[PDB]
């Protein structure tokens, strides 16, 4: 049963870069809390091999992995035209080579995605789009002097969906590259909903949290791979070396569990009279943290979850020339705006940042550590 | 001879948006001060009719026209200028105009980098969006920092209203352009320049409605204002005109893109703002000097109140938002080309509408 209160019609439900982290939690709890039939279309499946038939045919019927690449596969559309929601995660998402790969990165998040928006208009399908909190970059009140007293004032870092701006640097800043195209697709869709009468739904993950964010690089992943923050520091405390502070780690970020989140993500699916047309903010303003402050407490909860204790220094700085490469600029204050979201689906982040990260690290400790032991 | 103080060897330069606002001004200075050989690529050639009986039009849609690589490779030197760019449609037709400033734009950029030939996009200084001033409270002492309203092109941000406001999708699209030619300017080796003009001003830009283009187009305020005082109608301030911008004569600017063509070895590389900054006024200011330059111009004196204010909802439609604020910063431009804006704003449109009474005053008045 939805919230305006009429029963839930299941769906089936095309859902492209469905073997991702985000795609793999999803998949989970659209089989376990729900009526929805899923095709799961990625490159990869890894991450949801645990639900394949091969593996398992307790979900035989319910779920169907194709391997398709979007960038050229004919199959797509078909495959859209199979489903009444699609669900578009498939997106180059890893800060590290927005500066260093920016053309991929770009026809990734941009360019690669015109075509599901295209058959999705086309043929009358409801899309669900997946943006980012790097949408907004930096906050207006960054550009205040130290320690300006405007900088307390919510007005200047509060990211609110309808109205707070896109500010990026300069061109030569290429980590914007990121940025820039998930804007411009969101401008796209928006559009498309407003010039064409597009159904449609824009997620923007704050710092969304939990396992198989991302690899372990030497293990999953490769070797010279460079993650996002829970992963690069999940593989230092594995590793037992210290965590690589980019900067000083000084930018302040909020992480919301990766189960509160897709239980937004449902309440989207499930409730298209109120999904349709909005964008956004998933994020759990609470979980408010310095990157340096990430570190310290993942270190502390590390070494409850691993019986093993402290190192000498858990941390250290490196600039992010050495770190990220050229054209690196960052992101200062990620403080989602929870009206929009709060006011049509009801959604709240149950779950705090500490029990986030106990439960985070408890799957990292027992899938790794055999793992790093022998390498 | 260029200014690195070699000699200057001849090129073909194809044009794209030939026949357009700056194009045609363009064509022109390269046709009478230089030895350049001229590819004019467009849909229309209305604003070219006059130097055309070292130029080739070709009347080309660059959406899908096979012609165009070729055309290409037939040129040392590429200039985009194709692209919608009147405020306008950017919240009315936002698809047109996303796909017009980016997609329609990126073959051009595939032949020039495959091909290893020079590319010179045109921007806009719209990708500065706002200025970080325009978040400060009314009359903070912090909006008088140059600090915060100075657009810089390596360091200042760009910044646009949320999606709603739908007339970012111009900026938007034109941020990603920069962002992906500068990249393939990186990751791979193209020689480019990237020209931001702020508020270029002079004789063929745009329309009147009517006249030049249709009854209910609307373009940019040179246009719209000046189809104002033909009309003898008072000119319609766009929520009382308090936006400000810096206009240039389009002759200064040409001057620029000149100087940029003609010597690589300092504009491959950059991003320039082409702007005059002495020239700042409000909109409801060069309303009031235009009215004042036009009596001058026509001879027929003032109107009662000569202006009116209007609603952005009225005027230009839904999802409208604004720049705020434009003043360029020129240490780069002028480092690297040494180029400084000749024309004064009073001088620019006595020129510009003498050009504009001369040209749209029988007309207006049959009709
Ligand atoms: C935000 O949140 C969204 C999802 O984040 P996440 O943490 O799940 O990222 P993730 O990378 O873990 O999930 C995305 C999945 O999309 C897939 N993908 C990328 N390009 C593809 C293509 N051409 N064809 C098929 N699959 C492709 C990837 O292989 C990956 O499995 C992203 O869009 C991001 O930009
Ligand atoms: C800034 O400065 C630059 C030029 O400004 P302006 O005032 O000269 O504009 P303008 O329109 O006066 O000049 C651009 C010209 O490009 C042409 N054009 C647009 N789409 C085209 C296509 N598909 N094929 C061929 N020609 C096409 C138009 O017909 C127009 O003549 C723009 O890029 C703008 O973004
Ligand atoms: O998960 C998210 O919601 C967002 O995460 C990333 O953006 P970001 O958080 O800036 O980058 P991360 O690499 O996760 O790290 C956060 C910041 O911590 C720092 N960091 C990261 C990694 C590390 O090992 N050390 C370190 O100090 C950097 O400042 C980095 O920008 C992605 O760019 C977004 O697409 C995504 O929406
Ligand atoms: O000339 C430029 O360099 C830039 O001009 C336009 O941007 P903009 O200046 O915002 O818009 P205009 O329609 O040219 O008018 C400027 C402002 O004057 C006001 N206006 C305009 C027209 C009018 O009749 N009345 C009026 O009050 C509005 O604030 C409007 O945005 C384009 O956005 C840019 O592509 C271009 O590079």
């Amino acid at each position: 049963v939805d919230l305006d209160g009429k029963p839930i019609q299941p769906l089936t439900i095309c859902m492209i870069g469905a073997g991702g982290f985000i795609g793999s939690h999803l998949c989970e709890k659209l089989l376990t809390e729900t009526p929805h039939k899923v095709l799961a279309l990625d490159v990869y499946n890894d991450k949801i091999k645990h639900l394949l038939e091969p593996d398992t045919v307790e979900w035989s019927g319910r779920i169907q992995f194709h391997r398709i690449n979007i960038k050229h596969d004919s199959r797509l559309e078909g495959l859209v035209k199979m489903a009444d929601l699609i669900i578009n995660l498939a997106a180059i998402a890893t800060p590290a080579d927005y500066n260093t790969r920016p053309l991929d990165t770009i026809y990734s998040n941009f360019i690669d995605a015109l075509p599901v928006v295209k058959y999705c208009s086309e043929n009358n399908k409801r899309l669900i789009h997946f943006s980012t909190c790097e949408v907004y970059g930096k906050t207006i009140g960054s550009f205040l002097p130290k320690d300006h007293p405007l900088r307390d004032d919510p007005a200047f870092y509060v990211l609110k969906e309808d109205i707070s701006p896109c500010i990026f640097g300069s061109i030569e800043k290429q980590r914007w590259s990121y940025a820039c195209a998930k804007q411009l697709i969101e401008r796209l869709v928006y559009a498309e909903g407003a010039e064409n009468g597009l159904e449609f739904t824009i997620v923007r993950p704050f710092n969304w949290i939990g396992p198989r964010m991302d690899f372990i690089p030497g293990i999953d992943g490769p070797s010279e791979g460079v993650p996002r923050v829970l992963a690069c520091f999940s593989n230092n405390l594995l590793r037992r070396e210290p965590l690589k502070l980019v900067d000083g780690g000084e930018s302040q970020r909020t992480f919301v569990y990766i189960n509160d989140a897709i239980e937004a993500v449902l309440l989207m699916i499930e409730n298209p009279e109120r999904a349709n047309g909005h964008i956004f903010n998933v994020g759990n303003p609470n979980n408010e943290v310095t990157v340096r402050q990430l570190a310290e407490m993942m270190t502390e909860v590390y070494a409850k979850v691993s019986g093993e204790g402290a190192i000498e220094s858990p941390t250290v700085d490196v600039s992010s020339k050495e770190f990220y490469g050229e054209g690196y600029d960052d992101s200062d204050k990620r403080i989602p705006d929870m009206t929009i979201i709060n006011r049509q689906l009801g959604w709240n982040p149950k779950t705090s940042l500490w029990d986030l990260l106990e439960s985070t690290l408890t799957y990292q400790h027992r899938t790794y550590a055999e793992a790093v032991k022998k390498a």
